């Protein structure tokens, strides 16, 4: 699986590419800043709390240009897990 997290909407700003689960996005300086997402491959769950907990959102391959596109809130993702 490969997911790319973006600081700004419409795939702008700083980006973080991940191929493994991350229980705490702070380790990569990406806690509570994500505003768009591209899933290149795999199914991913993204969570608003650390540790694969809090509000969760399922994402399959494709582009998600704003948090509404995954049903979520801006600047709230804290952990991500591969399905
Ligand atoms: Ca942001
Ligand atoms: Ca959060």
């Amino acid at each position: 699986g490969k997911i790319i997290l973006f600081e700004d909407v419409e795939f702008g700003g700083k980006k973080l590419e991940l191929e493994t689960s991350v229980s705490d996005l702070n380790v990569h300086g990406f806690n509570d800043i994500v505003s768009s997402i591209i899933v290149e491959s795999g199914t991913w769950f993204v969570f608003d709390d650390e540790g694969f907990s809090g509000p969760s959102y399922k994402l399959t391959p494709g582009k998600y240009p704003n948090p509404g596109s995954w049903g979520g809130n801006d600047d709230e993702l804290s952990s991500v897990k591969q399905q």
